[PDB]
């Protein structure tokens, strides 16, 4: 078939490149960040290599309760279906069961863990009328020693993890596949000088192709047995 | 030692069996719940089998930051030193992906997730002074299809687990342990008529002097190189 792939947060890094394989499939792309000089870009640049291509950009912030309800309707309208959700939205700023404060984890919570939810909820309905789907989560690593400074996103993850095995069964009955991929290392700041490289087995640090070629493949009909699960693209724990 | 535990939402059920437990073997004893009277009522039950026992009553809400404060700063005043910790708070009330809603998954989030972590803040700072310390989390089941109307109250028991294994890890230098306690089925409504009992290998209900016994023992010396567990008194998953 033709199917519709709205990719959130994909002006760059992972989301740009989900956009890309994406669109190199032919599927119909509705696209999202911010910025929306930086994320037109991206259908340029996607329209440039695919004179055909059918992409929407909707500038916005999927953290936002409303501009949420917003980017579903809009895309119901003039999309008319959703086959795959990209749920890609960063998790909050590092920090430490010691540094940590709790005005900001509600925040964290609400900006990314209910996002994505939510988000599901509206896709799965527009997806139900089809009786198929993809949805894959852009998760990360939990659960040891931060240590990484990644007390709060860590346990978002986790929640994230629990609460996707939990929906991918209530979907299942309708042809949607709900798994979480979770990436390693791309392209996002942080502080030679970078031995991080050592303490991954493959000694390398992931690509946003690898990461893709990933989503891609989940996204697509074959992977249509496939649903609650967790795979990570990290070269090794 | 003469060691002081703080047992929250002891009023009943799993905390006040807990409670008794811990007066049972001469704990010093600062008891809390909501309702002021149900809670003296629990210190006279103590007095009355143990005389001489030190218990304190400390009654208010430990899902308000600022209760919370409030209790450790009285605590702190009144007890000198606090060396075990066991978080008992209820989750939110049942929901489902579909039927859930995202202004009371906040509020669950914070009422016990945060409220948690915080309790826990205070009790190591206290801890930490005399370099001992024993905390127990209060958490319950996840993953699997709620199914059991559980969604939001999996993927925080999922948050709080993968929480405690990060602070564990902080702690233990500071001869502070970690874990955390899922029981099973006590006291708490719900809705012959109640073949539950099928489905759980042991074909019995927890009992709270059961889930007691162990907390009682991860509170105790020789429980000082267990930490960042997980244990379930469930008779089986």
């Amino acid at each position: 078939s033709k199917r519709t792939a709205f990719v959130m947060g994909a002006s760059q890094g992972i989301g740009k490149a989900i956009a890309l394989k994406l669109a190199d499939q032919h599927f119909s792309l509705v696209i999202n960040s911010r910025n929306l000089d930086n994320i037109e870009s991206v259908k340029e640049d996607i329209l440039a290599k695919h004179p055909e291509a059918s992409v929407i950009v909707l500038a916005g912030d999927m953290s936002d309760q409303h501009t949420r309800a917003g980017i579903f309707q809009k895309i119901e309208s003039q999309c008319g279906r959703l086959d795959v959700l990209i749920n890609n939205i960063p998790g909050g700023a590092p920090d430490t069961f010691d540094n940590c404060n709790i005005e900001d984890m509600t925040a964290t919570f609400t900006q990314k863990t209910v996002a994505y939810i939510d988000a599901i909820k509206r896709a799965s309905s527009l997806m139900k009328q089809n009786e198929f789907g993809r949805i894959i989560n852009i998760v990360g690593n939990l659960w040891k020693e931060p240590g990484a400074n990644m007390f709060t996103n860590s346990m978002m993850n986790a929640a994230l993890i629990n609460a996707s095995k939990n929906i991918s069964i209530q979907l299942a009955p309708h042809n949607i596949t709900v798994n979480c991929l979770n990436p390693g290392f791309i392209a996002t700041d942080r502080y030679a000088e970078e031995q991080i490289a050592s303490g991954i087995p493959m000694k390398r640090v992931g690509s946003a192709e690898e990461t893709a070629a990933l989503a891609a493949f989940l996204a697509s009909e074959e992977a249509s047995y496939i649903t609650g699960q967790q795979i990570s693209a990290d070269g090794g724990s």
